[PDB]
């Protein structure tokens, strides 16, 4: 049971999307999307910049005055909206999940079966709480009474990154118009297209117009001028390092709107002895080369206990050389391409990187094919921790293997990286697992699984992986500003 | 450094608690006051009946009004009064801690280290509470703000047993004068003495007067005059199960006030194979037999599995055999005397019930000496499920030991039983912890340990181990009353 | 915009319903349902029993064993399955509004465009709060991690009204399967086509069987069998006072199963000087006539500051002389019958003790028609507070009004009342809506406006009027059970 | 009852306050303190500068290790701290409302009355949430056990400014140190005094070493190392917009460390026709002058409907010409010195600038006396939004009075501002107050009162007021590192 498209993709939606309405760009210039696996042109969309942005901004801004539908509707009725978009993306799966394929090398039945699944969790699960979000009545001292609503910000721009774009473009607008906020998002410049379709369905649901603006662009251009915009109130950012720190002096300098990223990881595993081999190497191999490495939570660090390591990293080797490599359309296909070439460079420096380290290759190291940003998947044992392949987010199918002997000190190694976006403990002890969990600085850590995510569970770094938490009750709150109101009372009464 | 008192107790307060003032009965009756060790009396004390009763109501319910000082007054100065409360039992630590010993046949060093530090950290956790209990503000549908008060209910009764008579008084008026309300307090006519004393430092620390009225007397007469008083909004009670039963059936055939009950347990342990053994070992052994058994959550059902069972069994027994019997009062004494006659009654009958129906009896089964309430430390093993002595709760020093082989079948005979205040799981297996602990039917469930309680955890039974939660964030909600305050406003906005 | 069905409503659901069988009554006896309106028989009904209520007993305990469907299926595909239910409700819409005006005499436009619509919104609104049930980690003392799971309840029993049998039926299973519980539910004998209606679609949405159970049939047999279970960990009830506490009493002589109870009101509106007189006037007269008086929360004493209280008289008897009465289902009419005889009786019997008692009769005081349990709408003015129509509820068109001067003295007449479910306030000065409506003893209290409820927001009674909240956040505390868990580890670290 | 101290004020902790120990600075420099009202040098104090700030911060990461005493000491025990340090700074009440009074240029009846009591009553507050900081148990999808860990963050730099030193030090504190944090302080420069004292109180209360550390010093050197330091993982801040935008940026630039700013306000109040005038007169003025008006959020524009504007006016100045400049110290003296020389200088500018661009003097308008930084207490009538002293933050005793007429017009015009920190409205109509609350962006609104701050709410700025709430249970969240945790289980249930 994985259905397809039973016809071929028309894509239709190649617009600037503000106040429900599909406009040209002001300069009039369009930029190429591409399929990552071709290396073929898709199609040409609207290339905005700063002059969209500025109407996107004006229409959120007009959409989140008082008195605005949006402001006065119930909010049940705002979680009825996100609930019917739920149903709509339901109803377009299939169209979503081979555009989304098509445009972001992505392995249609993951796709299909996770992404879109996904988003229609994720939007439903946001869709409950609209209507669930509530300030408190405070017993303060003298004779008042006060209480606190928690209102939506503003507007807030969010920026969003092409390995999960749907996925991320629902994370960002969930709890935002949930919360009532008015957005204005910035897709990857490699992967529009299936924002501009929810576009499509954000009208059809009936969003008030203005509610959610969609600017499709480049970074320095589009992105910097939310960033930088003296009238947005948050912007919400996943993506590199680099822009993540770009992003926040521009905040700072500009209005000092609030910021929230999710940034790179170095995600570490730890597995102990008494592990359940089996699991550990099979959670840990799925762990690092989900959608080709091209995860932030990838377990791009692997500590295993000396007495169980060889076997480990020779399961690992065997799980690695199974892959079929090709095109994310066709059945069978297990791994797809990189998103693009700098991607590709980027790995294939570290790859090399890897060898000149003194690093072993168990396999892979190495491009693939004749077209398509396709690397080899590729394993490394004997890795230590000063190694570039051991430092940096690699971003590609790369896995790194490393023993340990003492517990104290691969904690403390585990911990040694300016990240702590996740990380993983395999054992059997009740004791260690939870010790263990407690001291790793990451913000999620699982035990004996990994990669496990749900629209129930806040998801956010500690150290530069990031800053705020996204989903769960506790991500919610990112997307609201509390006001205390407090009224001169002649006598209060507990 | 346990210190003792280094001058003999006087008795001071044994009156009647009431508007800060005391009073004699209306009667002008009094009723002895008894050492469980040597069975001599210690004083008399005032014998409140239904009369008393409805002056403390009257006090309780005065000091309830609207515009009174206990209404009016900042919830953080209710605050500031129960950590002044503590500090004074801080104070008269000494003084109190052997007053309970001496009424309560309570081991000296537990009621110093133990009791006394429970008190005194229950209320300081309580008095943390009172600014932080808040109401909410709610996006309701149509034009309105809707804002929740949590209040106070109103005068609460709270009837007392004797095993833990100073930890059950603060317990119970800890949360509810944390939560603004009115107290009129019981306590088990064996144990008045200690209640008494804390009343005194109640004045002493400034609680404005009626707000904790302490009437001392019998069941049947100050109890049920409370349980069907038209007057008192709530009544919460720890005891026994007929007890509970009766008052259930007067609050409803009364003024339906609200109810919270704490009853006995048949707390069942299981123990796996691959249990720490010692450790297992040790926290059944104190589980059963602490305060002579006279423990709501005593581990009365120990399960262990067939493979480890007889050295489990051997050890237990080595652990009881070590007891030295006597007086609490004096230092080396690890097990003092029961409540009283009915109490010891009871015990031995149910030990007889266990030799008669074919447990086998590894120690213990009768009484000791010549004066006090002593029973035998008493350890049964090859106890079946249709034995009194596995199914009854039996309040004294008496341990139950039982094989099993299947886990399966053992979760169900540890949840066949009408109680389910509390279990223990003893595993290394990180799996079955986690899923043993949730099919148990029980409020608290131990994992490698037991007998574990803080102020910062609810505590309350499943089934007929009573109703509703006491401490902890969520006991907090049994002693508020919810009000939903709604205005209609012109034009609402989020 | 108020639809009808285009064509005659066909009874097909008339038998029990468990395990998602249509079941024949054990004994084979069946009863009578009847059109108010009409005073005819519209069809004849399984009457469940003692025996049958056993096997719904049977089957919601089978649905509740830990590792069923039920148990372990996602919280969030709990929440799917309400909001199935709520889009079946809405697919049926015609259909059970129908239904429920020609069964329940309600005024069918109120029924299309009230009842229903709640229904759906209700369902919705606790289908969101389903994967976002949560526990709680806790900081206690010492070294163990301990937290904890707010678990169902298991079995609940339910047992519903008349006056609004579907709003009724989704208030009590909302909450109660938001949180995995399995439930029994009792209709009024008067009313149980609706839910046997709503069955078909929780069979047809797919909820596993023995998850929902309905047992048509009587109060003391089918009722009573319910609140003496030995296996029904909770009851919940709408009704009268009397039977409540015959509920109470069942459950504290069974079980001691919980129980949560909505009772009578007698609900009172103070009317201040300041106040808007129309919107007042207009609130108060809805807030006393809605559903033919049969209403718990109705505004049965209304409390006018003298100075205007001769206005308010007059322009309530106006709105009260413009009533249409006849069948609910034909457009135009504006007040049904009442649901039966027995009620009929009560309000007649009621009115005749108003004017032997010396109230003022303003219009009204006597029955209308060949047919059906119709009352005249009737208005009594200089009613005091002695009279037993300013005492007792009624449950009828009959209107109180009362004037006073005294601002002190009429918040203690409006508190002079064992009930206490809801109450008006109508001023336009914040201090006194503030301080008045805080020292009100009722659930609900309305500033302005009056019977504003919702979803969102916790609903119950103050003393008599009953215990526990149902709505809201805070209702869904009244359907779990709180579980702690503490482990023991080797040091904790915050 | 306002007591002084009996004897002169000796001053004894002047060093660097690092593990506990008092250290000369790296660089042997030491600067001058003054008192403000008579410019002269009160002492000497060791410059901290960035070598001093690494010991700090290598101090309190050290404190923070995994199995450090502030790690793994009971939560309750932090708050047992923190709650005998309030009794500490009670003790010496005296001695720091002293202290503050001829450092700070603080009124010493406010100094004694208010702050020392903020200080006493903010840490009671903040020790009572140690033990009621909590994660969550959730009900993911899938079968998995997940739970969070509400974690403190680490590392936490917090940068206070002169005009509550005290009070602020206690904001940033309490809730850091509830939460299980380790903090560096670096104090104003022109106030450090106070600080230090308390530093000597947090040692002698028994906080582990390296748990607080306050380094006192300049901005541009201590402050900056502050918020550039690689090894702080959050730093807090209260001061000028400019030094907010530096904080930010080198946060951004070095490694992404938390960040909350509290910033200007341009307090409006919008007093309408029907408000209590003596009432909003007397708070409105309070509101602009407290505290020389060097308060963040003096009521700065206050807007008032035509037809009672002249009367307001009128009695504002009446109202402004009853102070008596002088000595803090002095009985009697109801307006001390401005802080120093830079702020005189900027207050002068700005009052300057309203002559000059033609608003209306009422009265002051120059400095006063022959020492001291003293102003007089100015007012200005027929402001325009457009006027310097409409627009920016003065820090002060300068008052605006501006007239509407259009309560639209004048909603805008508060909200035409790119601060947001507070605002007030005076009314007594219920729906204005609520809506006009509503529409206000602003973090606190008060109604019918000003400057009503308390430990049990939420304080923060909307826009470049800041980001982030500081007290209250909301304020606590920031403060907390959220974990998820989630773990592989066999099978969940309910
Ligand atoms: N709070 C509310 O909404 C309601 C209040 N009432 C009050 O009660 C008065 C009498 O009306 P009734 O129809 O008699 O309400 P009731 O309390 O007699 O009936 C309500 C439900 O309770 C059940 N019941 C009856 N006897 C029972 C028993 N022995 N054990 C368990 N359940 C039993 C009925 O079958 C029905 O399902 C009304 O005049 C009104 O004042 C009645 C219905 C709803
Ligand atoms: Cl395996
Ligand atoms: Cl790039
Ligand atoms: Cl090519
Ligand atoms: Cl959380
Ligand atoms: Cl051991
Ligand atoms: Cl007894
Ligand atoms: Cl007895
Ligand atoms: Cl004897
Ligand atoms: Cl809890
Ligand atoms: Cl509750
Ligand atoms: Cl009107
Ligand atoms: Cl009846
Ligand atoms: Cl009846
Ligand atoms: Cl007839
Ligand atoms: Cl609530
Ligand atoms: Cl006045
Ligand atoms: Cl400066
Ligand atoms: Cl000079
Ligand atoms: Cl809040
Ligand atoms: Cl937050
Ligand atoms: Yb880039
Ligand atoms: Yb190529
Ligand atoms: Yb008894
Ligand atoms: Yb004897
Ligand atoms: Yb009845
Ligand atoms: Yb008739
Ligand atoms: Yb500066
Ligand atoms: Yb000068």
């Amino acid at each position: 049971d994985l259905p397809v498209l039973l016809t071929d993709l028309k894509i239709q939606y190649t617009k600037i999307f503000i106040n429900n309405e599909w406009h040209d760009s002001v300069s009039g210039k369009k930029f190429p999307v591409f399929n990552p696996a071709t290396e073929e042109e898709l199609c040409q969309v609207e290339e905005g910049d700063k002059e969209d942005v500025d109407k996107a901004v004006k229409a959120a801004r007009q959409a989140f005055q008082i008195g605005s539908p949006w402001r006065t509707m119930d909010a049940s009725e705002r979680g009825r909206l996100l609930y019917k978009l739920a149903d709509l993306i339901e109803r377009d799966r299939l169209l979503l999940a081979t555009m989304e394929s098509m445009n972001g090398g992505k392995l249609y039945s993951n796709a299909y079966l996770s992404d879109l699944a996904g988003c229609i969790k994720t939007l439903r699960y946001c869709a409950g709480w609209a209507d669930k979000i509530q300030g408190r009545t405070i017993p303060i001292d003298g004779n008042f009474f006060t209480y606190t609503r928690h209102e939506p910000i503003g507007v807030c721009g969010q920026i969003i990154p092409w390995n999960f774009p749907l996925v991320m473009l629902i994370w960002k607008i969930g709890p935002a118009l949930s919360c009532g906020n008015t957005v204005v998002v910035k897709p990857a410049e490699q992967t529009p297209l299936t924002a501009l379709h929810v576009a499509s369905l954000i009208k059809e649901a009936g969003f008030p117009p203005g509610v959610v603006n969609i600017v499709p662009g480049y970074g320095p251009t589009a992105g910097a001028a939310i960033s930088s915009h003296m009238d947005i109130d948050k912007v919400a950012f996943t993506g590199s390092t680099e822009v993540g720190k770009l992003i926040k002096e521009a905040a700072g300098k500009s209005n000092l709107k609030r910021v929230t990223l999710e940034l790179g990881g170095k995600s570490p595993c730890i597995v102990l002895a008494d592990a359940d081999l089996d699991n550990a190497v099979e959670f840990a191999h799925h762990g690092v080369f989900y959608h080709q490495g091209q995860c932030c939570i990838a377990a791009s660090r692997i500590f295993v206990e000396e007495s169980i390591y060889d076997e480990f990293v020779r399961r690992s080797v065997e799980r690695a050389k199974k892959y079929i490599l090709g095109n994310p359309l066709t059945p069978g296909v297990t791994q797809g391409p990189q998103i693009d070439k700098e991607q590709y460079d980027k790995i294939l420096d570290l790859i090399e990187s890897g060898k000149k380290e003194g690093a072993k290759l168990e396999c892979g190291g190495g491009p693939w094919g004749n077209k398509g940003y396709f690397v080899q998947p590729t394993v490394f044992s004997n890795v230590t921790d000063e190694m570039r392949i051991a430092k940096e987010e690699i971003f590609g199918p790369v896995q790194q293997i490393m023993k340990f002997k003492s517990l104290d000190d691969v904690i403390k190694r585990a911990n040694n990286t300016f990240y702590g976006l996740s990380a993983g403990v395999f054992t059997k002890d009740i004791d260690k697992a939870i010790t263990i969990s407690s001291a790793l600085q990451a913000g999620t850590v699982w035990v004996n699984c990994y990669g496990v995510v749900s629209a129930q569970c806040p998801f956010g770094g500690f150290k530069m992986s990031g800053n705020g938490r996204e989903l769960g009750e506790y991500g919610f709150h990112e997307y609201t500003e509390v006001k205390t109101v407090t009224v001169k009372i002649s006598q209060k009464n507990s």
